[PDB]
């Protein structure tokens, strides 16, 4: 792939509908713990262990403890120069009648915090709940999400499980339900929301420029959004610290932290 910023800029100057696919590398730059790698653990598990239907079915209290800790740490995390360059790009181009949409795998909402309005969160959000009984989804920013989780979630190895009884975990407040809430986060092995995927497909079909930023490009189906785009001949530019298996399928590859490359690319 090419590494010509000048050539990318020539495409960027002309594009009227830009799709920006963002992955955990954008969150990593804000110091947000991903628990994916390389040895990133919460006390004795990683995200592969706890972000699963299995985990929630065996030990919903431990899963909530994990997500509680992640909700709490967000209070000390802020968007980085990558988030901000993306948000400013959307607002600036919007004035010119040009569309910028962010499709993010990230659940930390930092794109929103930076000001992005046109955002598809394909894996959910740490700050939404879903009721396991009625299915209602709701925004929830409360610290702590429930009284039993106050002071819990500590990440140090050896920390005892809170072992909160399921009736003291977050419960649905819909009249007559009272069911157990889960984080509204897509877990490994679960299907993504068809309506969101319908929106994703509409943007991919109409864009004339596509950026893939901070993404390892092995998690499906998100690792197959950009190939469909390049097939129509639209340029795909990758911003990542390392080549991925999907690198040689892109028009541009700009190595380095996306907070360093994006402000120049989107200026
Ligand atoms: N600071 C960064 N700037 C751009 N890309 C990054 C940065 N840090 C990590 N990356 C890349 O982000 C990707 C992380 O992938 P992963 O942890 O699987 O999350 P995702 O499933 O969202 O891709 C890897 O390609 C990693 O090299
Ligand atoms: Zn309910």
């Amino acid at each position: 792939p090419s590494s010509s910023m000048a050539d990318f800029r020539k495409f960027f100057a002309k594009a009227k509908h830009i799709v920006i696919i963002s992955g955990a590398g954008v969150s990593a730059e804000s110091g947000v713990p991903t628990f994916r790698g390389a040895g990133g653990y919460w006390r004795k598990w990683q995200a592969q262990d706890l972000a699963t239907p299995l985990a929630f079915a065996h030990n919903p209290s431990r899963v909530w403890e994990f997500y509680h800790y992640r909700r709490e740490v967000m209070g000390s995390k802020e968007p980085n120069a990558g988030h901000r360059a993306i948000a400013e790009c959307e607002t600036r181009l919007g004035k010119q009648g040009r569309r910028v949409v962010v499709i993010t795998q990230n659940i930390d909402e930092l794109h929103r915090k930076a000001g992005t309005k046109n955002l598809l969160e394909i894996h959910g959000s740490l700050f939404k709940t879903r009721c396991t009984s009625c299915g209602v989804v709701a925004e929830n920013y409360k610290s702590p999400i429930c009284p039993a989780l106050s002071g819990k979630g500590a990440p140090e190895p050896g920390t005892q499980d809170a072992s909160i009884p399921v009736e003291k975990l977050p419960r649905c407040e819909e009249a007559g339900c009272g069911g157990l809430l889960r984080p509204h986060v897509v877990w490994f092995g679960e299907n993504l929301d068809p309506a969101i995927l319908e929106e994703v497909d509409r943007e991919l079909a109409h864009c004339d420029l596509c950026l893939v930023v901070g993404t390892s490009s092995v998690v499906y189906p998100a690792a197959m959004f950009a190939p469909q785009v390049a097939a129509r001949g639209v340029p795909v530019a990758e911003f990542n610290t390392e080549t991925t298996p999907a690198t040689n399928r892109f028009r541009f590859h700009f190595q380095g932290p996306c907070g360093t490359t994006l402000p120049e690319a989107l200026a």
